[PDB]
């Protein structure tokens, strides 16, 4: 196992329940964002019917054409992709075509969830809710609190924010 | 293929090179953190030696035990990790305390690489350098700023982020 895997591990058992539940927030959308990259990897694979790690015009080409895209389309995709106009496309050229980069930040989104009512502030009944499925209790819920405001019981976005970054 | 996929494909084929060579940039980012899960990824195949897609405490023990992790550090690895104290860690559950967290925006990091001399604003200098590989020339930088100013010659960050999610 690499030393840096072990280390993070090392950092993670010293914070606390709700700093991890929060962690695994994020980790949920990291894994989800890397579903999306997995299909796009095995379409990869797919299209470089020579295996040589990178698409030709033709190898895109003859694939868009047998699943309905018209060569005015096609085309344009090509030209589109290929940013470096080498009749080669890479792993990441592809990659940056195929996914969807709309609503593309991971403390913002966990806050969000976090915030059930959507009102821009975590109360002390948001931490609750959040530990429903937990054996966690009410001295757990204000240690976190006092975490938080040690860097009005609520939490702002950047409350928030500065809190989880002070313990990266 | 995906009906999404080719959807972003006819999507991405309408935009700007320079926008498209800004969204590749982030691209890389993707595929540096998508490395990071797959480490992680072939780590969780190993350790789930019965194969039933979750971790149990042995599981993790036997194996962090072999690579010199004391057992006072693995119980508490061990208890840090399984935050539903279930006896079994998910997937999601063992990724959380393996990923380095530090440093997690991807529209951030894009406009500090493009900003080579970090004074906060992207100027049309910093343009040039970036397209210094691509065959674009004066014309095609200008319309880019045009365009980001439709929403000085030079970008901060938030009008950068707004042109960037206008695109969207
Ligand atoms: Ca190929
Ligand atoms: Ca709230
Ligand atoms: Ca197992
Ligand atoms: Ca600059």
């Amino acid at each position: 196992i690499s030393p840096n895997v072990l280390n993070n591990m090392k950092s993670y058992m010293k914070h606390s329940n709700i700093r991890n539940i929060i962690i695994n927030i994020m980790a949920h959308e990291l894994s989800v964002i890397n579903n999306h990259i997995k299909y796009i990897n095995e379409l990869f694979y797919k299209l470089d019917t020579n295996h040589n790690g990178s698409l030709s015009h033709r190898e895109i080409y003859t694939v868009l054409a047998s699943v309905g895209i018209k060569k005015w389309d096609i085309n344009r995709i090509l030209q589109a992709l290929d940013i470096n106009d080498r009749g080669n496309i890479t792993y990441t050229e592809f990659m940056a075509g195929c996914y969807r980069w709309k609503n593309i930040t991971f403390l913002k989104a966990a806050f969000n969830k976090i915030d059930k009512d959507e009102d821009g502030y975590i109360s002390k009944s948001d931490i609750v809710s959040l530990v429903h499925d937990k054996v966690l209790d009410n001295n757990d819920i204000d240690n976190f609190f006092l975490s938080v405001h040690s860097i009005i019981n609520k939490i702002s976005f950047q409350e928030f924010k500065d809190y989880m970054l002070s313990t990266f």
